């Protein structure tokens, strides 16, 4: 039942991954250095694996169209997430509402 936005988050929070995916250090951006290897241990995490970036990335666009996250702008790989009350709510139940 892991969602996408729990996996990037357990990949950030591991400094050892900035190779490919990493907090920016600006509030809660985080860019993704390396748009193919993110998808191909996503598509190993859920034993997908076709999968590949184009597919993650609806999955980011569907998260930034619900504004619990925000693409950055002038950037192809940069998102934030957001820190708001209601977005908070959706971080907290993923699974039940």
């Amino acid at each position: 039942a892991l969602q996408l936005w729990q996996f990037l988050v357990a990949l950030l929070d591991d400094p050892t991954n900035a190779h490919f995916i990493a907090w920016t250090g600006r509030g809660m951006e985080f860019k993704l250095i390396e748009p193919e290897e993110v998808a191909r241990l996503w598509g190993i995490q859920k034993n997908r694996p076709a999968m590949n970036y184009d597919k993650l990335s609806r999955s980011l666009r569907y998260y930034y169209e619900k504004g619990i996250m925000q693409k950055v702008a002038g950037e192809r790989y940069v998102y934030k997430f957001v820190c708001e009350p209601e977005a908070l709510f959706s971080l907290a139940f993923p699974d039940n509402q």
